[PDB]
RNA sequence: GGUUUAGAACGUCGUGAGACAGUUCGGUCCCUAUCUGCCGUGGGCGCUGGAGAACUGAGGGGGGCUGCUCCUAGUACGAGA
């Protein structure tokens, strides 16, 4: 909080995806040290990508850590997702804001059960583009074995509905590029080139009014309570009226400073992760899931009609019917929420792999409008995608 | 210290003397080692002229415990932990 962030180069939200203990967080650390050395950005280290007691005694990552590496063309903003099956909830918030992912499959183990689950969540939420990275390579010195894994990833993406063969696969060790090997340093400089070439300039919405889903809340010692997240649409000027909408009720507020990776800003534009400082609000009363909207634009609702597309055994979801009373998790912009289902008159049961509409009464009210996309989940797996039809409350 | 003498008391049984793995407080533990054994340490003669050294080894004894950390490797194993 001192240096002013100069608005140059387009902003892009990137993040690593993949199996547990597969080189996902280590890739993030490899991208910093490579890009910082040659081009001349800020250095950083593997340290702080994940500190705490939880991510040291174990070694695993829980929190979605962020990184800011810069290149001549564009200014990237990383989102290193956790990895585990148990940490899928806080991952989806990191994955929703992420524009273009970096998948991490390993040459030794290959595509594992979570790799299938992570890419499954990427499609239904909103991950337009994806890039593969083989994160072991050196451990198995062979030409035939390493190339057989590349075939299975191309099959995985094409089976689950992506381009597959068009996606640029890259090979390279993360640990070898951490130190200073000339052949392996240049091979991850190549990944930065694939990030620029494949993923296009993202289409923002700098016209329709201000909205910002809160991914994680903070309490800065001195300044006040702060909320982070990607600005979904519109802009934010300093000293402007902002209404916080979502869970509990609704509160008036005013912005008193927006920032971008510990650097000041005047205008917080759309499609970029920013930390908004709020005036006269406590850490407890504001929570994760709520949205920073401009007053009057959006209203919180606890009941709505919605066209739900349930999945089958083949697509990956439920395989049995269910009657009114069923309570799955509904993942809107960031947070999840439970709700009872009231089916329409003339529909006795809901079979798997079927398009229908239904009334859903949620326990917590969330801010929503007509034409909002969500992904239903229940029992550590997906259920179905859909869209909102009508407001009731 | 306990049990198991002589003092005294409580509860209990007994008319009473007294009694009770019922309880309670107090209450002398001797022996210079002949033999066997054992740990040490010598004198005698023997071993075939005597003497001084240096070995050999039959045989005997002693010694044999194990933690943690770190690499191999967060590798096999495992959906993950
Ligand atoms: N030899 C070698 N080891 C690697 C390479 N990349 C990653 N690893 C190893 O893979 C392990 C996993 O590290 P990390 O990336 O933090 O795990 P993750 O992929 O983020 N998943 P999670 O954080 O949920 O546990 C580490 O022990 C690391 O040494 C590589 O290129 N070569
Ligand atoms: N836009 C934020 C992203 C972030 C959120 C939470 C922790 C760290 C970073 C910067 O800083
Ligand atoms: C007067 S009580 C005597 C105790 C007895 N004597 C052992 O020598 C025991 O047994
Ligand atoms: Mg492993
Ligand atoms: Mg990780
Ligand atoms: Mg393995
Ligand atoms: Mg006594
Ligand atoms: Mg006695
Ligand atoms: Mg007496
Ligand atoms: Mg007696
Ligand atoms: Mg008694
Ligand atoms: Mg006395
Ligand atoms: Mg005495
Ligand atoms: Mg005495
Ligand atoms: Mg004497
Ligand atoms: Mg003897
Ligand atoms: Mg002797
Ligand atoms: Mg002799
Ligand atoms: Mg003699
Ligand atoms: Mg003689
Ligand atoms: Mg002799
Ligand atoms: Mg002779
Ligand atoms: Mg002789
Ligand atoms: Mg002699
Ligand atoms: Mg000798
Ligand atoms: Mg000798
Ligand atoms: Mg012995
Ligand atoms: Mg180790
Ligand atoms: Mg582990
Ligand atoms: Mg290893
Ligand atoms: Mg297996």
């Amino acid at each position: 909080s001192k240096e002013k962030f100069e608005r140059t180069k387009p902003h892009v939200n990137v993040g690593t995806i993949g199996h547990v203990d597969h080189g996902k967080t280590t890739l993030t650390a490899a991208i910093t040290t490579v890009l910082a050395k040659t081009y001349g950005g800020a250095a950083r280290a593997f340290n702080q990508i994940d500190n705490a007691p939880e991510e040291k005694a174990r070694g695993i990552t829980i929190n979605t850590s962020h990184v800011e590496y810069d290149t001549p063309t564009r200014h990237y903003a990383h989102v290193d997702c956790p990895g585990h099956a148990d940490y899928v909830k806080n991952m989806i918030t990191g994955a929703a804001q992420m524009d273009g992912a970096i998948l991490v499959v390993a040459a030794t183990d290959g595509p594992m059960p979570q790799t299938r689950e992570h890419i499954l969540l990427g499609r239904q939420v909103g991950v337009p583009y994806i890039i593969v990275f083989l994160n072991k390579c050196d451990m198995v010195d062979d030409e035939e074995l390493l190339e057989l894994v590349e075939m299975e990833v191309r099959e995985l993406l094409s089976q689950y509905d992506f381009p597959g063969d068009d996606t640029p696969i890259v090979r390279g060790s993360a640990l070898k590029a951490l130190e200073g090997d000339a052949e392996w340093e240049a091979k991850i400089l190549e990944l930065a080139g694939f990030l620029d070439s494949y993923i296009p300039e993202p289409e923002r919405a700098i016209d329709k009014p201000f909205l910002l889903p809160i991914e994680d809340v903070f309490s800065i010692s001195g300044r006040g309570t702060v909320v982070t997240g990607r600005v979904e649409r519109g802009i934010i000027k300093v000293g402007e009226e902002v209404e916080i909408v979502g869970i509990k009720e609704t509160q008036k507020s005013t912005c008193t400073g927006v920032e971008m990776f510990r650097k000041l800003l005047d205008e917080g534009r759309a499609g970029e992760n920013v930390g908004v400082l709020l005036r006269g609000i406590k850490r407890e009363e504001i929570e994760r899931g709520q949205v920073l909207a401009k007053p009057g634009t959006i209203k919180p609702h606890t009941k709505f009609e919605s066209e739900v597309y349930i999945l089958s055994k083949d697509e990956g979801g439920r395989h049995t019917p269910f009657f009114k009373g069923y309570r799955p998790q509904f993942y809107f912009r960031t947070t999840d929420v439970t709700g009872t289902i009231e089916l329409p008159e003339g529909v006795e049961m809901v079979m798997p792999g079927d398009n229908i509409k239904m009334v859903v009464t949620l326990i917590h009210p969330i801010a929503m409008d007509d034409g909002l996309r969500f992904a239903i989940r229940e029992g550590g797996r997906t259920v179905g995608a859909g869209v909102v039809a009508k407001v009731l409350s």
